[PDB]
């Protein structure tokens, strides 16, 4: 409620911020001293070199050893970069991890294209603060303190307008900062959406060569960047605007001094008044950028607060195999227009069991909470009689494989798009024996070495047959006792499906398999079937029961036999 | 060559950088010389102010005006400032239209991902050294010059004392910069690497969620981080040793005043010679800045460089109509590595043909190819025994639908997603007509708003088979010259293929159309079936004519027949 607190409250969590920065400004802090020591001994000292010859040398030695401890300043500095170059990496660190764990419904409304910035550039801006300006401060602080005391008539007699200077430059500045800190907020969170923008695009040129994308993406391009990047120039004109207001300020404390006068003294008094300009140039800037970082991380703190779906909570069972049933459940996508029907149906294990449905029904997302991204509200689902939640919140994941309705990779090479599943016992040896059940081998020993061979972002460098294939090995692989096929027809030949459907029988007889297929014949012969109709469910039992007991449809499978009934007059 | 040349003349490419930066530097030129007169009068002034104040406040008064004037200076501040949020805006600017225009053959052998950090990451760091410092190395450089002067006895008759003090400090500065030179080389390809490997992660999150990739692939990204940037401190270390090494130079030039001058004011010297001490700390920091803005730039000129395939210079529009050719075409995806050998086919115009094969043959390759992304290197295309290339190189795609084997959409709304094929006269009146031809207002209107919903990044929001349906509108919406569905079993239904298949029929009659369909039953109908296997063409004619004259499969067609035929019983 503060816009101050949580800032803090947040670099502290990176504990090492600790170490070294009270050691690095104190190193600092000494090096003001000497910088505000030095012009008041030099002219004294070179009184004392009215010969310069013989204590020449000696106060030359002197004075190379004291310039290199003057050079010492520096090692502050380094020091002072190093523990801000470690706040940033650790808050890059906290955020990355804290970035994964949240639930899947968080990355369905915020465009994951655009929250990748919040990484890269919503810290580096941090970094011009935690390094130079904070110096400034402590060097200002230093100094106006060390100002003031000197001003012997001016903090014990005259004192009524040395308090003066403060409260006027505040009040000046703080509507800069209220200013500032609206422009900051929107710098950044425009630079996600830009750097968003382009991954939403540019890793897709392939449709963009639309023969007039091209003029029409270098538009969307350039509307990002120059009507919004170059007006960020708002905030060039209030940072440049500090200068005049800083030095309006201290011009009235100079109409304070000549108002107020005796006259031996205010001679030095105002020489020792013109040198507290430049801490005062420094302190201002601080908070300029102070509230400026602030909008920089504004939008990141709350990102750090949403509710880390996955959990280690799996309280003391994790492994008995029972089937699973789903009773009365109903979810939403959205939390009021809910697509799907209060679903009740059972999945006998042992036996492979298939939902078929129209383009437009529930198919897909009754797969996706199976897998418990969602928990959904109405309703339940249960595996031998308890509640699943009980189980594990991800845990359970591990016991069942899945793909989806395309078949995403990642940009490593076809081995580590293969392992991470088990992720500690890859054994090389059985690599081969998924692909061989995924009929991957017999078209990779012709790439060149499957390790060696590399896809491109997306799978580019494989295409859609070999896309396919290779996705399902990461299920077949991880050796699960669930299982979820999702497009056995998607981007492959008969000739891969039938390997394929003569390979995953062989393992799966007492491991329970639930598929869905584009084409019903090729999921006919499963021991259920169930037909989605648009979050209902209006059919049970075999298909061959199906077919003359229940009438419904009667036809949704008639109309694919009508289809390939031309292929027998037509043929002989 | 000399790796500096190239920079003035990247910046030389945004035009509009030279216009007010001569003013702006300017005023930073009065601002050096009233801070080098300022000292001198008010050392006078106070001698002057030694009066009463009855005639110091007419003089304070007027001191205090130049006090504002003084101030002024902020507005230079903002004039270099705003010159360089020009010189940042021109450098993203062409940055982004040369990246578009490039053959999309780029776009595999790099990563997209890679690329894109290199518009916003890599163009910031020229800010910072296009805002400060650039006035410090003017205010550095005729404050030196200016200072050197005042020493009119030593610059003409003992002038051996200021051919030391900055050649031996470049001297020193000379491994510095190069140093300084391969850290931002390594630094900014590793931001670049960065921001690379999340793009790539996030948006499949949902595959992220093998059970253990959320503790291995966090881990990728920590790697990435903590073993790259917090030991790029690396830098950090060397841009301190410029204050030791720049001590040590000016100390032994401290030690000359006695190794030449200890025979001959004196005072005064050693008075101004403490006085060059800041403004040679600020220009040797311009310097080594400028090697760090080099390396985080170098290769950011490489991209510049590329041969920006598309153009205009195709002196034909295609208004006529022929038949396609292939003739003796064989392409290689990689110059060494060719899968497509010697393929000769016709495609017949105006009437419908297909190409059907196996996974993993050249079928896709062969659309990628025929929309001329590659221009193979071996053979040529034609249509009605012309050339391909002479015509144009990307006027001709307008004439052509494309649909992907996945089914890609940018994010946006699905009006926007089919709006930009004409690109200006979207008509709203007919875009149901091509969604009717496309089977989608039935499965859209019921939803809230057609132009209101939105999806999400790569459809996420609608669901694969809408998708499919989705991007078959953009295809039919162009009303094209030539067709290409790529997958029109992809993901739908029965009840969705038979009434896009009777739509199609209506629509091209006269109007040649290509399509690869897995499951043959769909494209039984078709005048002409390729068949392609491993790079090679092996059929031609009649699917009915193919069956059984030719004696490659005989059984292909029954790889289906037989897994089809067990519905009946
Ligand atoms: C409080 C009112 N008194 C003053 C305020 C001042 O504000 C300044 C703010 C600045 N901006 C900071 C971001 C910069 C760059 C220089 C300034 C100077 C300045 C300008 C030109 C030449 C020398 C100086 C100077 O400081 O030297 C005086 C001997 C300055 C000088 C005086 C007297
Ligand atoms: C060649 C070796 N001689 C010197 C080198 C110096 O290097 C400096 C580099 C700096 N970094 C630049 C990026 C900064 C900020 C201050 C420096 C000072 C410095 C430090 C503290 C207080 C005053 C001064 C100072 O310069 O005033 C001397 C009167 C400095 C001083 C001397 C004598
Ligand atoms: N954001 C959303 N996420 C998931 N489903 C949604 C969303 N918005 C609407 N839906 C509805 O939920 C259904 C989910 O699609 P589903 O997973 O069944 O696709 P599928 O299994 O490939 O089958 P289809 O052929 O219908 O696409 C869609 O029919 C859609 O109408
Ligand atoms: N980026 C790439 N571009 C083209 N070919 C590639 C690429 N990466 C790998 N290949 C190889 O080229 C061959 C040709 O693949 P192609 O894209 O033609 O398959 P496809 O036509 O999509 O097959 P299907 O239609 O059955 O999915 C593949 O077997 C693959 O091994
Ligand atoms: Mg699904
Ligand atoms: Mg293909």
């Amino acid at each position: 409620k503060s816009k101050l607190k949580p800032f803090f409250a947040l670099v502290r969590r990176t504990n090492p911020s600790y170490g070294k920065l009270a050691f690095a400004l104190a190193l600092s802090v000494v090096t003001t001293l000497v910088s505000l020591l030095i012009p008041l001994l030099t002219k004294q000292l070179v009184d004392g070199f009215s010969m310069s010859n013989l204590s020449g040398t000696q106060i030359g030695l002197i004075a190379l050893v004291f310039f290199v401890q003057a050079g010492l300043s520096a090692y502050a500095t380094y020091a002072l970069n190093y523990n801000g170059q470690k706040i940033i990496s650790g808050l890059r660190e906290l955020l990355w991890k804290k970035l994964i764990k949240l639930p899947v419904s968080y990355f369905d409304t915020n465009a994951s294209g655009e929250t990748v910035s919040r990484v890269t550039n919503d810290t580096m801006v941090v970094k011009e603060l935690i390094t130079t300006h904070i110096s400034g401060f402590i060097t200002g602080i230093i100094s106006v303190i060390g100002s003031l005391t000197i001003l012997f008539i001016m903090n014990w007699k005259l004192t009524l307008l040395v308090l003066v200077v403060v409260p006027l430059a505040a009040l000046i500045l703080v509507p800069i900062g209220r200013k500032m800190f609206s422009i900051s907020r929107e710098t950044q969170d425009e630079t996600a959406r830009f750097t968003g923008l382009l991954n939403q695009i540019l890793p897709e040129i392939r449709l963009v060569k639309a023969s007039n994308a091209e003029d029409v993406e270098y538009g969307r391009g350039k509307m990002g960047i120059s009507s919004l990047f170059k007006l960020g120039v708002r905030e060039a004109k209030v940072q440049s605007l500090v200068g005049p207001l800083i030095s309006l300020v201290l011009m009235a404390a100079l109409v304070a001094v000549i108002g107020y006068g005796t006259a031996g003294a205010l001679v030095a008094f105002i020489l020792y008044l013109f040198q507290i300009i430049m801490p005062m140039g420094q302190i201002t800037t601080f908070f300029t950028q102070l509230q400026k970082s602030i909008g920089a991380t504004e939008r990141m703190i709350e990102i750090l607060a949403e509710e880390e779906e996955d959990t280690v909570t799996g309280k003391q069972i994790e492994n008995a195999h029972l089937p699973i049933q789903l009773d009365r459940v109903s979810f939403g996508y959205k939390p009021d227009q809910l697509i799907l029907k209060e679903v009740s149906a059972v999945i006998e294990a042992g036996k492979v069991t298939a939902i078929v449905g129209p383009s437009g029904g529930g198919k897909t997302t009754l797969f996706k909470l199976l897998e418990r991204f969602y928990s959904p509200t109405a309703g339940t689902i249960r595996l031998g009689d308890e509640p699943v939640d009980t189980y594990s919140l991800e845990s359970w994941r591990e016991h069942i494989g899945y793909v989806s309705q395309e078949s995403p990779l990642m940009s490593g090479t076809i081995r580590e798009n293969i392992c991470y599943g088990l992720e500690r016992d890859v054994t090389d040896a059985e690599i081969e024996k998924a692909a061989e059940m995924a009929y991957a081998l017999n078209f990779i020993k012709e790439l060149p070495n499957q390790f060696d061979t590399e896809v491109g972002e997306r799978g580019i460098m494989l295409s859609g047959g070999q896309r396919q294939r290779i996705a399902i090995a990461r299920a077949l692989l991880r050796n699960p006792s669930i299982l979820m096929l999702d497009a056995a027809t998607s981007s492959l030949d008969s000739q891969s499906e039938k390997s394929v459907q003569q390979a995953l029988e062989v393992l799966m007889e007492g491991r329970t398999t639930i598929v869905i297929a584009h084409r019903l014949s090729t999921v006919v012969d499963a021991d259920q079937l169930l037909f989605v109709e648009k979050g209902e469910i209006t059919g049970r039992g075999t298909h061959h029961e199906l077919m003359a007991s229940h009438g419904l449809y009667r036809d949704f499978a008639e109309q694919q036999l009508k289809m390939n009934a031309d292929l027998e007059n037509k043929a002989g």
